[PDB]
């Protein structure tokens, strides 16, 4: 077995075609399923794997109940073959409230944190064997990507974030090898506040779109140099804009350098990639809520400001169903790299108080250079059949 | 690992023999089993598989309510190893209403169809990854075989259908290289209509037997050429024919050419394969209902018009149960390729209003060159036992 | 792979120590678990299986009511690794209510029996596929061995029987080369009634020792002669005879070659094996009832008609709780070929009324050249605990 | 594949990071789980496996009532990946109330201890064979580590103690090859009682910090050599002791080489490990209940009588929670041995008399050379949710 590099171009792609959906929820009204939230996909070289974080307790159990709660000492990240549910034969992985994972071509790291607000620990597991582990070091909720880190040559790197979610906080990006930290990197570069990272590899480097939570409502951007361990940051060009709360289309604006100031705090994990001058990005198909899922095309959304042409837009949830986070994953073919993506199905509370939990189903869709047509596909369970 | 070519002649036959049975049915009323329909089997070169389309929600579970609806978002495509129901633990392959599965010697392509009524999408996923995928053609229910594809030599052949369920449709023939579609034939030749084809290798070329769901009670032929991707099509000699409805075996007809115009309109999915003049077939034992399944040889029903001398019938399932869709598949042994066929077991609604769902088992037959005697092997649930 | 040739000599034991158990019925009143009954145990080179036959339903489940008839369509072979019980992902490998399966050293052969009792069929597959079938030959309950076939050189060996179960029936010995039969042998020999052989390498042979449901509670002996397929047949010498029911053993008698016409009719599948002059053997406690088990060693067992003089006595379960069926199989050593039993204990109807399901559990021990003590293992579920 | 010997360093630690945690109880509350206890965790070279000695049922089951018993024939010992909760595909790998088990680079050997409490067996199962089997030497319930045993170059070691818990025991180490027993040494040395060794390689030889139930609160060490098969034993130095009960801090005491008779009868299985001078060790947080658990460093641990200063202290388990058994295991990182350690996390009786059973969850912990923070990962299980 041999390191990955993804040396490979991007294979073009003209929109987005279904590739899994695992109807958690609908499930979990007749059969035991887990308790989970923050989903993400990665695929070692052969095949893909759903992770997310378990809640400690199956959906039909009354242990199942507040699980709105982001932080607890029995979240634990789960791990399965894409498309097999989470079910009592899952294996959880290590302990973790907040998580990344990637292969390197060899084998599989995960970046596991959990413990105390104010004194975390990030384990990193390779291989099938602790390595590593880092503590806080801004005692203020250590954590990470929630969506898969990118290894090249066998150097995998993740972004992590410990300070305030709503003023200026303290982001570093790691290096590590089989597991071990070799280097930590400072955020450098004009992005003002970092969290939830998705990444994906863009030979010879690192390109991260991630979530401002203090005061953008434009994403910002997160380059990292492998070579040299430098790092850069911006935000994203397009106008139209990614996070969730945002401005209407209309009144939306993004200068690809600073926060846009434009209903900036608070957001929703979710990713966006280049292809030349142009972006393929999804968001929320609400401005204020985690409702609805819309993918499409910017034209010069990568490299010129403030730039609302859009074209072959997709529906992949409607605006009657709820969302949540997203995140990219890259997978190798025969000659390229594509780009694919998940979206979160949040259920329950607080959006829906008939029952007492909180807990996700996941829709998965890839690049395509082919055509396609039109759908929607939500979560799909009737609030009012389900265990409370 | 080397790409199936499927070279070796067709096992000579005296019959079927049992080789698997499911009793998911049964066990949904003890357990927690998804709610499916449309199954076949398919085998790569060591073992095979049973698959299905979910309907995203198990048997014993609210969401099972009014799933005798062939289309909705969160049916995904469901495989096993035969002879495992489909219990929690059960990967969920794509997101499909429709769809065809194949293995070529090296790896497996799911062809997986999904999304709105009028502007579906095909998505093309080849050893583990989305390699291609095709928007409708004709804005009307694009859709497959709901039985295994067919490689030689690293092609992959594929029928699809787009438009009227009741008239002239848009049936064409997709060839596929490692997820990659080639090209892509129109049908030709004299079949009228074409659905849910029932195909198999036949060396150097691949052969259907299909449904006829506008005028014909006897069931079409595609033949494909997989050297030059042309077509050619017909209608299955044997006066004995093989769709429901139709006629009784005193009044019914096949002149090999035309759809029969007896009790044409609507079918059901089906199959039969050539030995020299000879045909082996399978059909519901009811002219006009899902009940009930016999096989047989007919005595020059493969080059005679309107022959209708049988031998060697048996009986799968007999004439007081429910049986449904039916299907081939090609099993390589040492010196021959054996034809095999399940048969799906339809419980539920509309026939049996107790309950509010629908589903199957499935119960599955291999051709032998040896001697077997008589049984009757129906799904073998009480409706009474089950949950509403 | 290389094909078993099991050409070692036979390990010297002293007994047996405890290998596996598996709760089944215990598990059965909290979880999804198969009902079964004749199960076995057999091992590829590297691990052990334990098989069953399914009644096509869970235990807590409608459909379990009445599951003491030994024969439907619904019946399956179960498969899964030795220990694992079997849950809802059990693979059922066959379509059987009687059944053999052996590993040769490449891959597994299973002998599946199903269908009408006037017109059963039996399908052999080997290698995951169906390489032949046999009919009825006597149109009486096609049946075979319920424990492991045995296999040396690549040519697995299986005993079957036809016809009455109270009278002559017509047995017959297979011979079968990669799920191919290439020779059937009449029976021959002394014994005159043959069920549910339980069989083991002898190189270069194979021997069984059987169930005599006719004149016998002495157990029948068939050699069967794997280099020009030629069989005789005798009876166990032992003065203590292994079958029930049986008489007392002060008044039960063997010549070795004839059926004692002793409480002969009716009978328990069950086993033995010869160490040179002696016998290692196991029986229920009770001479009447399928209740207790124990095995013994007796000094001259297989040389000396009628001896009664036994040793190294062990309760595997003592006479206050119920057993069953009970087989050999045998597991390639170093340098020895040990041998290994199971016993089916039957819990349910028609002994526990109770309830209206017959199931059973099994315990399973290995021959040991070591030391051991004593115990007792029966199934253990408490049968007020129980879904009725 | 090698045999494994750990001829490298031991890791150089400043601590434990999470590793893993299974949330058994709470999961049991919304899903059929098995009960146990005296759970382990041992490593191939290649993943971590969990432990446990079941009993017989799942907890959600009238069978789980009153399995606050050690001893019943229906104990099996469970086998999963690390992570993977004990659900009913679980494999029971053998029949035991008493185990131990470890890979020797090559295969799995299972020490497994079952039967009558004067007169028990324990069977020694290796690469999925039964190889060897021992009777009780002294007829009081011959019992063994509850954790792993280690092997070097082929050999494996285990202890084994029978007789009194609460007086002078006879106490042997043996040495297994393939499954073999090939020498058996009785204790010797200073070490007064010895149960449930805690061991661990520490090339040429192994080492384990075990339990005196009789006079002693401070734990005691035995010294096996693996050359010569000479044995070892006396006292862990620290006056900071392991055990429970135990003195407080204050008054504790331990001179290396006696029990030090300071509330010595009972006790609880535990660990500890030396680094030269200095020791790395675990124990519950109560002094008198097993409550709690905390890890630290004791400096001069090893080699100075009576040490009292800790450092590098961590709460894994804070004092309002239960914990109960822990052990150690080792994992070979690329240039050290690594040092993990389990904590068995004891729900129901006697301490939790709402419920009927006894049960427990686990959560683990590896050294890492990296730094780290705080927090407590009980068990999590709510009582008043939980079936009784
Ligand atoms: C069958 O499916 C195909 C493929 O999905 C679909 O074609 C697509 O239609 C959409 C909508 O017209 C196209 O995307 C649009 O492109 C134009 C630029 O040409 C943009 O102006 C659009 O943006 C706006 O309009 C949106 C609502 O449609 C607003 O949400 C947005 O804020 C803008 O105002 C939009 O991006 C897309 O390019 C095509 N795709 C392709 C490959 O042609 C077709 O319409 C479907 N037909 C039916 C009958 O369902
Ligand atoms: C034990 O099992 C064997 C194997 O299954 C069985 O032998 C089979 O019997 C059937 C029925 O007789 C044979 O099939 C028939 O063949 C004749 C031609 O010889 C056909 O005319 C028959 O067709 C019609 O009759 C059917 C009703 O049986 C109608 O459904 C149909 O519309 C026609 O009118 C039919 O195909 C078959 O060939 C043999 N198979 C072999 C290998 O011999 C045997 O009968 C069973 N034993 C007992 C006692 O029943
Ligand atoms: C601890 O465990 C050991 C090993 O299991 C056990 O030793 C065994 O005891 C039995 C019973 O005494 C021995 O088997 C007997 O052997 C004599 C010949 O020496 C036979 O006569 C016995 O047969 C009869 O008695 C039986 C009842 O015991 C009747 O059922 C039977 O019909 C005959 O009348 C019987 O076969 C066995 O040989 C030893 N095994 C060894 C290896 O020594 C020991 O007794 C146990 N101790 C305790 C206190 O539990
Ligand atoms: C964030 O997490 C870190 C790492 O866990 C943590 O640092 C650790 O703090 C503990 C507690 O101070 C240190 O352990 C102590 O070391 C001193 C020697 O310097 C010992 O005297 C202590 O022993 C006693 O005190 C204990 C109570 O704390 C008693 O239980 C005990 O009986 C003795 O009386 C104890 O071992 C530890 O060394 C550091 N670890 C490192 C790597 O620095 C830090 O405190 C956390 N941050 C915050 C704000 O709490
Ligand atoms: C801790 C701040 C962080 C980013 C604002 O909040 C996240 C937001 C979440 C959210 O907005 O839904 C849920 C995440 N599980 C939470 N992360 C953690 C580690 O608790
Ligand atoms: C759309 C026409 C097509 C063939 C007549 O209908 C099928 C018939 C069915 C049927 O006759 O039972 C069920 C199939 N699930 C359905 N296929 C789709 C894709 O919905
Ligand atoms: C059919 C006669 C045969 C031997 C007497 O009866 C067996 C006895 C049984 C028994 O005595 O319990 C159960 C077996 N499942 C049954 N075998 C079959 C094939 O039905
Ligand atoms: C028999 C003495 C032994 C060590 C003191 O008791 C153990 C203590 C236990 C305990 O203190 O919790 C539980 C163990 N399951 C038990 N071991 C056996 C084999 O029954
Ligand atoms: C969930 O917990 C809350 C707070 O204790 C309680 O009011 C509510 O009844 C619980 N819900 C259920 C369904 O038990
Ligand atoms: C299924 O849905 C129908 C229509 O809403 C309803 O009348 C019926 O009661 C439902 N069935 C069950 C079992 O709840
Ligand atoms: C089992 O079936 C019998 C016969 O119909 C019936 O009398 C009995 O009530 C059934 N048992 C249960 C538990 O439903
Ligand atoms: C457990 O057993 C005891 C003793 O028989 C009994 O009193 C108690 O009710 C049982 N518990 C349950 C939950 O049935
Ligand atoms: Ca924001
Ligand atoms: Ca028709
Ligand atoms: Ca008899
Ligand atoms: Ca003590």
């Amino acid at each position: 077995v041999e390191y990955r590099n993804w040396s490979k171009p991007q294979c073009q792609i003209t929109g987005f075609a279904p590739f899994s959906k695992d109807n958690s929820i609908r499930l979990s009204a007749g059969g035991d399923i887990w308790v989970t939230r923050e989903p993400y996909v990665s695929c070692d070289p052969g095949k893909c794997y759903q992770f997310a974080l378990g809640q400690g307790t199956t959906l039909d159990n009354k242990h199942s109940n507040d699980t709105v709660h982001d932080r607890i000492p029995h979240r634990t990240l789960l791990m399965n073959e894409l498309g097999v549910p989470f079910h009592l034969g899952t294996r959880q992985v290590c302990i973790a409230w907040s998580s990344s994972s990637c292969h390197d071509g060899k084998a599989w790291l995960h970046v596991c944190i959990t413990g105390d607000d104010k004194n975390a620990t990030a384990s990193f597991i390779y291989d099938g064997r602790l390595v590593d582990s880092i503590g806080s070091w801004s005692q203020n909720i250590l954590r990470t990507q929630e969506s898969e880190c990118v290894c090249i040559n066998g150097t995998c790197t993740v972004v992590m974030t410990d300070g305030s979610a709503s003023g200026r906080a303290d982001t570093r990006i790691l290096f590590i090898e089989e597991g071990k930290i070799v280097h930590i990197s400072p955020l450098s570069g004009s992005a003002q506040h970092i969290e939830e990272c998705s990444c994906y590899p863009r030979y010879p480097g690192v390109r991260c779109i991630c979530r401002d939570n203090w005061k953008g409502s434009n994403r910002p951007v997160v380059d990292i140099n492998m070579e040299d361990y430098s790092i850069d940051s911006s935000y994203v060009c397009s106008g139209l804009v990614g996070d969730t709360p945002r401005n209407d289309d209309s009144s939306s604006n993004s200068n690809c350098r600073n926060p846009n100031n434009e209903r900036g705090t608070q957001g929703v994990k979710g990713w966006a990639f280049d292809n030349g001058n142009d972006l393929w990005m999804g968001r929320t198909i609400s401005k204020e809520s985690r409702s609805g899922y819309e993918t499409f095309k910017v034209i010069g959304g990568w490299s010129t400001p403030n730039s609302k042409s859009q074209v072959n837009r997709q529906v992949i949830v409607d605006n009657n169903n709820w969302s949540g986070y997203s995140g990219i994953f890259s997978v190798e073919g025969k000659s390229c790299i594509n780009r694919c993506f998940y979206v979160e199905l949040i259920r329950g509370r607080p959006q829906e108080t008939r029952v007492w939990w909180t807990s996700n189903s996941i829709v998965v869709f890839c690049g395509t250079s082919g055509t396609y047509g039109t759908g929607s596909w939500p979560d799909g369970a009737n609030i009012n059949f389900m265990p409370i």
